[PDB]
Protein backbone atom coordinates (compact mmCIF):
# COMPACT_ATOMS: atom_id res chain seq x y z
CA UNK A 1 0.00 0.00 0.00
CA UNK A 2 0.97 3.82 -0.47
CA UNK A 3 3.32 2.45 -2.93
CA UNK A 4 3.92 6.37 -4.08
CA UNK A 5 3.05 7.97 -1.23
CA UNK A 6 5.87 8.75 2.20
CA UNK A 7 6.75 10.70 4.11
CA UNK A 8 8.07 13.75 2.91
CA UNK A 9 11.09 13.80 5.66
CA UNK A 10 10.75 11.09 8.12
CA UNK A 11 9.52 10.39 11.30
CA UNK A 12 10.41 13.35 13.60
CA UNK A 13 11.63 12.42 16.64
CA UNK A 14 10.96 15.92 18.74
CA UNK A 15 8.55 18.12 18.97
CA UNK A 16 9.23 21.69 19.51
CA UNK A 17 6.30 23.62 20.86
CA UNK A 18 7.07 27.17 19.82
CA UNK A 19 5.52 30.64 20.70
CA UNK A 20 6.91 34.09 20.31
CA UNK A 21 5.86 38.00 21.25
CA UNK A 22 7.00 40.24 19.09
CA UNK A 23 6.73 44.24 18.77
CA UNK A 24 4.37 44.31 16.32
CA UNK A 25 2.81 43.47 13.01
CA UNK A 26 4.98 42.18 9.51
CA UNK A 27 4.33 45.85 8.10
CA UNK A 28 6.31 47.52 11.33
CA UNK A 29 9.18 45.49 10.85
CA UNK A 30 8.89 43.75 14.23
CA UNK A 31 11.21 42.21 16.27
CA UNK A 32 10.95 39.73 19.23
CA UNK A 33 10.64 40.11 22.71
CA UNK A 34 9.58 36.62 24.02
CA UNK A 35 10.65 33.54 22.97
CA UNK A 36 9.52 30.50 24.86
CA UNK A 37 10.64 26.29 23.48
CA UNK A 38 8.95 23.07 24.80
CA UNK A 39 10.62 20.24 23.62
CA UNK A 40 8.74 16.90 23.41
CA UNK A 41 10.14 13.47 22.16
CA UNK A 42 7.42 12.28 20.06
CA UNK A 43 7.09 8.76 22.51
CA UNK A 44 5.51 11.72 25.15
CA UNK A 45 2.84 11.88 22.67
CA UNK A 46 2.89 7.89 21.92
CA UNK A 47 -15.61 16.77 28.15
CA UNK A 48 -12.05 15.32 28.03
CA UNK A 49 -10.11 16.18 31.19
CA UNK A 50 -6.95 18.31 30.03
CA UNK A 51 -4.13 16.66 29.33
CA UNK A 52 -1.66 17.05 31.52
CA UNK A 53 2.14 18.21 30.17
CA UNK A 54 4.50 15.06 29.58
CA UNK A 55 7.26 14.10 32.12
CA UNK A 56 10.16 14.09 30.07
CA UNK A 57 10.11 17.97 28.62
CA UNK A 58 12.94 20.72 27.65
CA UNK A 59 11.91 23.69 28.09
CA UNK A 60 13.87 27.21 27.32
CA UNK A 61 11.75 31.16 27.68
CA UNK A 62 13.56 34.11 27.40
CA UNK A 63 12.88 37.75 27.29
CA UNK A 64 14.60 39.82 24.33
CA UNK A 65 15.01 43.23 24.00
CA UNK A 66 14.08 44.42 20.46
CA UNK A 67 16.09 47.66 18.91
CA UNK A 68 12.68 49.86 18.70
CA UNK A 69 9.52 49.92 21.21
CA UNK A 70 6.64 47.89 20.57
CA UNK A 71 3.20 49.12 19.41
CA UNK A 72 5.91 43.97 27.43
CA UNK A 73 7.39 47.12 26.59
CA UNK A 74 10.84 47.87 25.42
CA UNK A 75 11.64 49.90 28.44
CA UNK A 76 10.89 47.23 30.81
CA UNK A 77 13.03 44.95 29.08
CA UNK A 78 15.40 47.48 29.28
CA UNK A 79 15.10 48.00 33.20
CA UNK A 80 15.55 44.42 33.89
CA UNK A 81 18.57 43.64 31.78
CA UNK A 82 17.87 41.94 28.85
CA UNK A 83 19.90 41.86 26.05
CA UNK A 84 19.26 41.47 22.42
CA UNK A 85 18.63 38.76 19.75
CA UNK A 86 22.38 37.86 19.71
CA UNK A 87 25.11 35.35 18.71
CA UNK A 88 25.68 33.97 22.62
CA UNK A 89 21.82 33.71 21.47
CA UNK A 90 22.14 31.88 18.77
CA UNK A 91 24.80 29.42 20.90
CA UNK A 92 22.03 28.95 23.50
CA UNK A 93 19.93 27.53 20.75
CA UNK A 94 22.52 25.42 18.97
CA UNK A 95 23.13 23.56 22.34
CA UNK A 96 19.14 23.63 23.42
CA UNK A 97 18.59 22.03 19.92
CA UNK A 98 21.62 20.01 20.08
CA UNK A 99 20.16 17.83 23.05
CA UNK A 100 16.88 17.18 21.49
CA UNK A 101 16.40 13.69 19.40
CA UNK A 102 16.33 14.42 15.46
CA UNK A 103 14.31 15.22 12.89
CA UNK A 104 12.98 17.83 14.98
CA UNK A 105 10.11 20.04 14.69
CA UNK A 106 9.04 23.49 15.43
CA UNK A 107 5.39 23.83 15.90
CA UNK A 108 3.77 27.38 15.87
CA UNK A 109 0.57 28.71 16.04
CA UNK A 110 0.16 30.79 12.68
CA UNK A 111 4.03 29.73 12.50
CA UNK A 112 3.76 29.73 8.62
CA UNK A 113 2.38 33.47 8.61
CA UNK A 114 4.31 35.17 11.54
CA UNK A 115 6.43 33.23 13.91
CA UNK A 116 9.10 31.16 11.32
CA UNK A 117 9.65 34.49 9.11
CA UNK A 118 10.33 36.35 11.68
CA UNK A 119 12.66 33.88 13.45
CA UNK A 120 14.23 33.85 10.16
CA UNK A 121 14.54 37.76 9.95
CA UNK A 122 16.25 37.44 13.37
CA UNK A 123 18.09 34.77 12.38
CA UNK A 124 19.12 36.29 9.42
CA UNK A 125 20.89 39.24 11.19
CA UNK A 126 23.22 36.88 12.69
CA UNK A 127 27.24 36.26 11.59
CA UNK A 128 26.78 32.62 12.87
CA UNK A 129 24.78 29.97 10.30
CA UNK A 130 21.30 29.87 11.61
CA UNK A 131 20.68 26.83 14.52
CA UNK A 132 17.56 25.92 13.01
CA UNK A 133 18.99 25.00 9.66
CA UNK A 134 18.71 21.39 10.37
CA UNK A 135 15.52 21.80 11.73
CA UNK A 136 11.87 20.93 10.55
CA UNK A 137 8.52 23.11 11.26
CA UNK A 138 4.78 23.56 10.69
CA UNK A 139 1.65 25.38 11.61
CA UNK A 140 -0.80 23.99 14.70
CA UNK A 141 -3.45 26.14 12.75
CA UNK A 142 -3.23 23.55 9.87
CA UNK A 143 -2.65 20.37 12.36
CA UNK A 144 -5.73 21.28 14.00
CA UNK A 145 -7.95 22.36 10.88
CA UNK A 146 -6.79 18.59 9.75
CA UNK A 147 -7.69 17.01 13.51
CA UNK A 148 -10.74 18.69 13.90
CA UNK A 149 -12.02 16.92 10.80
CA UNK A 150 -14.99 28.26 13.92
CA UNK A 151 -12.25 30.54 15.04
CA UNK A 152 -8.73 28.90 15.22
CA UNK A 153 -7.43 31.01 17.57
CA UNK A 154 -5.41 29.46 20.40
CA UNK A 155 -7.76 30.41 22.96
CA UNK A 156 -11.19 29.09 21.10
CA UNK A 157 -9.84 25.98 20.04
CA UNK A 158 -8.84 25.00 23.55
CA UNK A 159 -12.25 25.94 24.67
CA UNK A 160 -13.98 24.09 21.75
CA UNK A 161 -11.98 20.89 22.40
CA UNK A 162 -12.07 20.91 26.86
CA UNK A 163 -14.78 23.28 27.43
CA UNK A 164 -12.84 25.48 29.65
CA UNK A 165 -11.48 28.98 29.87
CA UNK A 166 -7.56 28.77 29.10
CA UNK A 167 -5.02 30.13 30.91
CA UNK A 168 -2.65 32.98 30.64
CA UNK A 169 -3.89 33.83 26.64
CA UNK A 170 -2.10 36.02 24.71
CA UNK A 171 1.39 35.86 26.48
CA UNK A 172 4.63 33.21 24.99
CA UNK A 173 4.31 31.70 28.28
CA UNK A 174 0.52 30.83 28.64
CA UNK A 175 -0.07 30.31 24.95
CA UNK A 176 3.11 27.93 24.22
CA UNK A 177 1.28 25.44 26.93
CA UNK A 178 -1.98 26.15 25.52
CA UNK A 179 -0.81 25.10 22.38
CA UNK A 180 0.81 22.01 24.01
CA UNK A 181 -2.55 21.22 25.75
CA UNK A 182 -4.27 20.96 22.12
CA UNK A 183 -1.67 18.97 20.55
CA UNK A 184 -2.23 16.21 23.18
CA UNK A 185 -6.05 16.23 22.17
CA UNK A 186 -5.12 13.76 19.90
CA UNK A 187 -1.68 13.17 20.34
CA UNK A 188 -1.41 10.28 17.83
CA UNK A 189 -3.21 11.82 15.11
CA UNK A 190 -1.45 14.78 15.79
CA UNK A 191 1.97 13.11 15.41
CA UNK A 192 0.89 11.82 11.87
CA UNK A 193 -0.33 14.68 10.47
CA UNK A 194 3.38 16.56 11.68
CA UNK A 195 5.54 13.37 10.02
CA UNK A 196 2.90 14.07 7.17
CA UNK A 197 3.28 17.96 6.82
CA UNK A 198 7.30 18.98 8.37
CA UNK A 199 8.66 20.93 6.28
CA UNK A 200 12.17 22.20 6.00
CA UNK A 201 12.69 25.60 8.09
CA UNK A 202 15.11 26.57 5.69
CA UNK A 203 12.31 26.67 3.13
CA UNK A 204 11.01 29.70 5.33
CA UNK A 205 10.86 32.83 3.65
CA UNK A 206 11.86 35.74 5.57
CA UNK A 207 9.81 38.20 7.08
CA UNK A 208 11.58 41.23 5.76
CA UNK A 209 15.39 41.62 4.93
CA UNK B 1 30.83 46.16 52.93
CA UNK B 2 28.78 43.78 50.88
CA UNK B 3 31.05 40.52 49.69
CA UNK B 4 30.06 40.67 46.47
CA UNK B 5 28.14 43.93 45.45
CA UNK B 6 24.51 44.19 44.47
CA UNK B 7 22.94 41.05 43.40
CA UNK B 8 21.23 41.69 39.90
CA UNK B 9 19.89 38.44 38.32
CA UNK B 10 18.63 36.13 41.18
CA UNK B 11 18.32 32.56 39.70
CA UNK B 12 16.31 30.15 41.29
CA UNK B 13 17.26 26.71 41.07
CA UNK B 14 16.09 23.23 41.62
CA UNK B 15 17.05 19.98 40.61
CA UNK B 16 16.20 15.84 40.57
CA UNK B 17 18.94 13.47 40.91
CA UNK B 18 19.24 9.57 41.22
CA UNK B 19 19.44 9.25 45.50
CA UNK B 20 20.71 10.94 48.60
CA UNK B 21 24.99 11.83 48.56
CA UNK B 22 25.97 8.41 49.44
CA UNK B 23 24.81 6.85 46.71
CA UNK B 24 26.79 9.04 44.12
CA UNK B 25 23.89 10.72 43.11
CA UNK B 26 23.78 12.40 38.78
CA UNK B 27 21.70 14.89 38.06
CA UNK B 28 18.46 14.26 36.28
CA UNK B 29 16.24 17.51 36.31
CA UNK B 30 17.83 20.90 35.83
CA UNK B 31 15.15 23.63 36.49
CA UNK B 32 16.27 27.36 36.47
CA UNK B 33 14.13 30.50 36.67
CA UNK B 34 16.44 33.77 36.24
CA UNK B 35 14.57 36.93 37.71
CA UNK B 36 15.92 40.28 37.68
CA UNK B 37 16.34 42.08 40.97
CA UNK B 38 13.92 45.29 39.45
CA UNK B 39 11.39 42.40 38.88
CA UNK B 40 11.79 40.80 42.50
CA UNK B 41 11.19 44.41 43.84
CA UNK B 42 8.26 45.56 41.36
CA UNK B 43 6.23 42.15 43.28
CA UNK B 44 3.12 43.60 45.16
CA UNK B 45 3.57 44.16 48.39
CA UNK B 46 2.01 41.02 50.76
CA UNK B 47 -0.45 42.35 52.63
CA UNK B 48 -3.43 40.72 54.00
CA UNK B 49 -3.26 37.60 56.77
CA UNK B 50 -2.47 35.16 54.60
CA UNK B 51 -1.27 37.72 51.83
CA UNK B 52 -2.41 36.16 48.19
CA UNK B 53 0.49 34.13 46.66
CA UNK B 54 2.61 36.61 44.54
CA UNK B 55 2.26 36.67 40.77
CA UNK B 56 5.70 35.38 39.22
CA UNK B 57 6.87 38.15 37.68
CA UNK B 58 6.18 39.04 33.67
CA UNK B 59 9.90 38.77 33.13
CA UNK B 60 11.01 35.47 33.74
CA UNK B 61 13.93 33.48 32.23
CA UNK B 62 13.29 29.94 31.63
CA UNK B 63 15.72 27.19 31.52
CA UNK B 64 14.46 23.35 32.56
CA UNK B 65 16.42 20.04 31.21
CA UNK B 66 16.28 16.53 31.38
CA UNK B 67 19.16 14.45 31.66
CA UNK B 68 20.11 11.35 31.79
CA UNK B 69 22.34 9.70 34.25
CA UNK B 70 25.03 6.71 34.10
CA UNK B 71 23.34 4.86 37.02
CA UNK B 72 20.15 4.27 37.98
CA UNK B 73 17.81 5.74 40.38
CA UNK B 74 17.72 4.91 44.09
CA UNK B 75 14.45 2.99 45.23
CA UNK B 76 11.78 5.52 45.66
CA UNK B 77 13.75 8.66 43.89
CA UNK B 78 11.45 9.28 40.80
CA UNK B 79 8.49 7.79 42.39
CA UNK B 80 6.45 11.53 42.52
CA UNK B 81 8.64 12.46 38.79
CA UNK B 82 8.82 9.36 36.60
CA UNK B 83 12.20 10.49 36.22
CA UNK B 84 13.75 6.86 35.60
CA UNK B 85 17.07 6.30 34.01
CA UNK B 86 14.92 4.02 31.99
CA UNK B 87 12.43 6.63 30.69
CA UNK B 88 14.65 9.51 30.07
CA UNK B 89 16.67 6.93 27.84
CA UNK B 90 13.29 6.29 26.24
CA UNK B 91 12.92 9.79 25.58
CA UNK B 92 16.34 10.63 24.54
CA UNK B 93 17.85 12.41 27.02
CA UNK B 94 21.42 13.03 26.64
CA UNK B 95 24.09 13.13 29.52
CA UNK B 96 25.68 16.01 31.80
CA UNK B 97 28.49 16.82 28.97
CA UNK B 98 29.94 19.77 27.63
CA UNK B 99 27.81 21.02 25.58
CA UNK B 100 25.47 21.38 28.56
CA UNK B 101 27.60 23.21 30.05
CA UNK B 102 28.34 25.53 26.99
CA UNK B 103 24.16 25.57 27.12
CA UNK B 104 23.94 26.52 30.61
CA UNK B 105 26.91 29.73 29.94
CA UNK B 106 24.73 31.10 27.67
CA UNK B 107 21.86 30.73 29.24
CA UNK B 108 23.78 32.66 32.52
CA UNK B 109 25.23 34.73 30.28
CA UNK B 110 22.03 36.93 29.33
CA UNK B 111 21.45 37.56 32.75
CA UNK B 112 22.80 40.56 34.49
CA UNK B 113 25.73 40.61 36.64
CA UNK B 114 26.22 39.97 39.30
CA UNK B 115 24.35 36.83 39.62
CA UNK B 116 23.06 34.31 42.08
CA UNK B 117 21.64 31.10 42.18
CA UNK B 118 19.35 30.42 45.10
CA UNK B 119 18.41 27.06 45.80
CA UNK B 120 16.86 25.53 49.03
CA UNK B 121 19.07 23.34 50.44
CA UNK B 122 21.48 24.12 47.87
CA UNK B 123 24.32 24.08 50.28
CA UNK B 124 24.00 20.37 51.50
CA UNK B 125 23.19 19.42 48.51
CA UNK B 126 22.15 20.90 44.65
CA UNK B 127 25.54 23.23 44.52
CA UNK B 128 27.65 20.62 45.66
CA UNK B 129 25.99 18.12 43.49
CA UNK B 130 26.41 20.62 40.43
CA UNK B 131 30.26 20.87 41.37
CA UNK B 132 30.84 17.13 40.70
CA UNK B 133 28.83 16.84 37.69
CA UNK B 134 30.84 20.20 35.88
CA UNK B 135 34.19 18.81 37.42
CA UNK B 136 33.90 15.68 34.85
CA UNK B 137 33.49 18.82 32.31
CA UNK B 138 36.29 19.90 29.90
CA UNK B 139 35.05 23.36 29.82
CA UNK B 140 35.48 25.93 32.45
CA UNK B 141 33.03 25.88 34.81
CA UNK B 142 29.92 27.92 33.33
CA UNK B 143 29.48 29.27 37.29
CA UNK B 144 32.88 30.53 37.87
CA UNK B 145 31.48 34.26 38.22
CA UNK B 146 28.29 32.89 39.55
CA UNK B 147 27.48 33.42 43.58
CA UNK B 148 25.19 30.95 45.14
CA UNK B 149 22.83 31.39 48.85
CA UNK B 150 20.96 29.16 50.13
CA UNK B 151 17.01 29.71 50.65
CA UNK B 152 17.01 27.77 54.20
CA UNK B 153 18.94 30.21 55.59
CA UNK B 154 17.59 33.09 54.15
CA UNK B 155 13.94 32.12 55.23
CA UNK B 156 14.78 31.15 58.57
CA UNK B 157 16.56 34.96 59.04
CA UNK B 158 12.81 36.51 57.14
CA UNK B 159 10.31 34.56 59.22
CA UNK B 160 12.45 35.26 62.51
CA UNK B 161 12.12 38.64 61.84
CA UNK B 162 8.14 38.40 61.34
CA UNK B 163 8.13 36.43 64.74
CA UNK B 164 8.90 25.20 62.74
CA UNK B 165 9.62 22.70 59.97
CA UNK B 166 11.53 24.74 57.40
CA UNK B 167 10.83 22.59 54.27
CA UNK B 168 9.93 24.14 51.00
CA UNK B 169 6.46 23.16 51.18
CA UNK B 170 5.83 23.75 55.17
CA UNK B 171 7.47 27.72 54.40
CA UNK B 172 4.98 28.36 52.03
CA UNK B 173 1.91 26.97 53.48
CA UNK B 174 3.37 28.82 56.29
CA UNK B 175 3.16 31.93 54.23
CA UNK B 176 0.59 31.16 52.15
CA UNK B 177 -2.17 29.07 53.64
CA UNK B 178 -2.45 27.44 50.86
CA UNK B 179 -0.47 23.33 49.64
CA UNK B 180 1.93 24.34 47.62
CA UNK B 181 1.39 22.77 43.77
CA UNK B 182 3.48 19.91 42.51
CA UNK B 183 5.17 19.31 45.42
CA UNK B 184 8.30 17.55 45.81
CA UNK B 185 9.25 17.72 42.05
CA UNK B 186 12.09 20.06 41.18
CA UNK B 187 9.93 21.65 38.08
CA UNK B 188 7.32 22.78 40.48
CA UNK B 189 8.92 23.27 44.06
CA UNK B 190 11.11 25.70 41.70
CA UNK B 191 8.06 28.10 41.23
CA UNK B 192 7.16 27.68 45.17
CA UNK B 193 10.53 28.85 45.91
CA UNK B 194 10.14 31.68 43.75
CA UNK B 195 6.69 32.37 45.52
CA UNK B 196 8.54 31.96 48.68
CA UNK B 197 11.00 34.53 47.84
CA UNK B 198 8.42 37.05 46.65
CA UNK B 199 6.98 37.55 50.26
CA UNK B 200 9.69 40.22 51.41
CA UNK B 201 11.19 40.70 48.19
CA UNK B 202 13.18 43.67 49.53
CA UNK B 203 14.42 41.52 52.53
CA UNK B 204 15.33 38.41 50.53
CA UNK B 205 17.74 40.76 48.29
CA UNK B 206 19.33 42.37 51.55
CA UNK B 207 19.47 38.81 52.57
CA UNK B 208 21.00 37.50 49.72
CA UNK B 209 23.37 40.33 48.83
CA UNK B 210 24.89 39.93 52.27
CA UNK B 211 25.45 36.14 51.64
CA UNK B 212 26.19 35.50 48.55
CA UNK B 213 29.26 33.65 48.08
CA UNK B 214 30.96 32.41 44.95
CA UNK B 215 30.04 29.10 43.49
CA UNK B 216 33.70 28.07 42.55
CA UNK B 217 34.11 28.00 46.80
CA UNK B 218 31.36 24.72 46.89
CA UNK B 219 33.10 21.83 47.54
CA UNK B 220 32.12 18.70 45.24
CA UNK B 221 29.88 16.30 46.34
CA UNK B 222 32.26 13.77 45.89
CA UNK B 223 35.04 13.02 43.82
Amino acid sequence: SMGSQTLPHGHMQTLIFLDLEATGLPSSRPEVTELCLLAVHRRALEPPPVPRPPRVVDKLSLCIAPGKACSLSKAELEVQGRQRFDDNLAILLRAFLQRQPQPCCLVAHNGDRYDFPLLQTELARLSTPSPLDGTFCVDSIAALKALEQKSYSLGSIYTRLYWQAPTDSHTAKGDVLTLLSICQWKPQALLQWVDEHARPFSTVKPMYG
